């Protein structure tokens, strides 16, 4: 039946409702002061009455809000997010979709046809990857990492629960960004020490992330190019978090070989990101999130299958290669290998 | 729970997958030559293999396609559209979303906050309505009406099944666009004669629609401004198809009172468009489609509730006012009235 096509055919509109609910302060208002009538919403949020009605209709029909009494409350997924302490995280990733993902997504068809990340044209600069363009605009880098920080807060529980971090001590965070994951690791495991490797632009945000955690003595930054520069020696654990999704399989092989050469024998390699199921049918998250990867970061970015990643670890020379999957939310998992002695 | 938020959070990406499947010719390919391997798709569609994989994961995960065999076929909603002869309709409304709706949708938050159709900025010009701006870009007016045509072909069976058309003979099509509905009515009812009222630019497309149905002697075009000019006298029936959703309630009143003055006493008024449920909870189609009306056509545009429409008819002076809401056809219906003798 073709009624089924309506939510896809209007998917962008569906997103815009969540976008508006967040940006316009609806969900937080309902959280602190619900239930509220449409006219109370309009007055609170300073919206024209027609505007509140349209918004409330949008969020109510999607299940983001519920209406009884002619009074409005947050719906179950929203209320759930508040309950679990995940609202600022949810709010921030929505901002990201809005400010970073949405408009480049329009270049999806061209990006597929030409194999280019055509969506990057919306950002000043001439380099062919998104990250080296973040520096081109004042405050852009900070906005981007506010986003990434939040995505990792959402997905790094599976990382933090990784058995290896009770057994390793010195982690190399390759492309560690704003050091969100270094810090989360350092906090959960006081034994641990982490080197955050990234572009200088990222590391300026990293220092601030490190400084407000007071983790300057166990978490440090090091500026390098992940391809052309050497990975710092004397590390126990090489971590790739939301990294290998950016590059082609051959580039990934290159990165993993550097991980191998640099890591202490008996050490571990960890690949942490979303993964496409090996049967290529999902999950929905990877399937959808790939529109971002096809249009923006780099021309070969895509969410790879577990089996493909595992293959790269073995062909880099790692052993004991395997995966850690379920939490629930999402396809985030860890693929891991050991450097043999 | 927040897994639920995923299709909304990536709502724009879901649409883009559908968008790509249409534009790149995937669904048509699968229809005539499925089942196919990923690599067969890649070669046929002239896509890089990595592109074919990313696309196929998206459509498969969405159910737009299915994978068994390791061979790909159209999923149920897509195949159903082909079987029912609705494929070109689906194709054209997807093209309309892509070229007309998707980017102005980003101006939703701003549109809500200011009560303006802020999305109109994506179109060259300075007038306050979308329709008078279409001529500024070559082929835009026709591309637009190609889009309107396809939407009406999808929803006007409820209109064609409206009982009044066995009791009326001369219908006035107020804001009749490319005459998709005038022609469809004339076909369904050989008794009928229709006057299509619209801007000259629209009527140029209307003439063509009329000519290729060969209905030039029963369906004619008349250039007028629906607000500042009088409606032609001597009509049995005044029809508003996808029209009142554009204007404010005060404006809808002005238009309906004009219909009142122009229609023969004992004549009928028909308002045909999508409707919002009186309980303001849905349907989803109306709730989402509002993103387009808030951002693009005009500063007051919105999908009104049945009851609000009914109320305007009665206050314009019509009697016997009621609704027709065929099951399966939601959110499309007709609100109708009579001019008293
Ligand atoms: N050539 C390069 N040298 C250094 N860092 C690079 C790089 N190419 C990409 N990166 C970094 O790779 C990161 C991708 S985003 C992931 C950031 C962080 N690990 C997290 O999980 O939240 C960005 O910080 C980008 O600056
Ligand atoms: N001031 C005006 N005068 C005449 N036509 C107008 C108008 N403002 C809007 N319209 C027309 O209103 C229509 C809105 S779209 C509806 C088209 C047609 N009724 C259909 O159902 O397919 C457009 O054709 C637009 O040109």
């Amino acid at each position: 039946e073709l009624s089924a096509l309506v939510p896809v055919l209007f998917g962008h509109a569906a997103f815009q409702q969540l976008n508006a609910g967040c940006q316009l302060g609806l969900f937080e208002l309902l959280h602190e002061r619900g239930p509220l009538s449409a006219e109370e919403v309009a007055d609170a949020l300073r919206l024209p009455r027609r505007s509140a009605d349209i918004l409330l209709l949008g969020t109510t029909a999607l299940g983001l809000s519920t209406v009884t009494d002619g009074g409005y409350r947050n719906g179950a997924p929203i209320g759930a997010a508040f309950r679990d302490g995940l609202w600022p995280v949810l709010r921030d990733i929505v901002q990201y979709q809005d400010k970073i993902a949405y408009q480049p997504a329009a270049d999806y068809v061209e990006s597929l046809r030409t194999g280019q990340n055509a969506g990057i044209r919306h950002f000043p600069g001439t380099t062919r990857d998104l990250y080296s363009r973040l520096a081109a605009v004042p405050g852009l880098e900070e906005l981007f990492y506010r986003g990434m920080h939040a995505w990792s807060q959402l997905s790094n529980p599976v990382l933090l629960a990784q058995p290896d971090f009770t057994r390793v001590h010195r982690v190399l965070d390759v492309g560690g960004g704003d050091a969100v994951n270094a810090v989360a690791l350092a906090r959960a495991h006081p034994s641990l020490r982490v080197t955050v490797l990234d572009r200088p632009g990222a590391l300026e945000v990293a220092r601030k992330t490190i400084a407000e955690a007071g983790l300057e003595e166990r978490v440090r930054t090091h500026a390098a190019d992940i391809f052309t520069d050497s990975y710092p020696a004397g590390h126990d654990c090489v971590l790739f978090a939301h990294q290998l999704v950016i590059w082609s399989p051959e580039q990934n092989l290159t990165l993993l070989r550097k991980a191998y050469d640099a890591v202490e024998p008996g050490g571990r390699v960890l690949v942490f990101n979303a993964f496409t199921d090996d049967d290529r049918t999902g999950p929905l998250y990877a399937a959808l999130d790939n529109v971002y990867f096809t249009t923006l970061p780099f021309r070969h970015s895509t969410i790879h299958r577990w089996a493909d990643c595992e293959s790269w670890l073995r062909e880099a020379g790692f052993t004991d290669v395997g995966r850690t999957a379920p939490p629930g939310w999402t396809p985030h998992g860890v693929v891991s290998g050991s450097r043999p002695r």
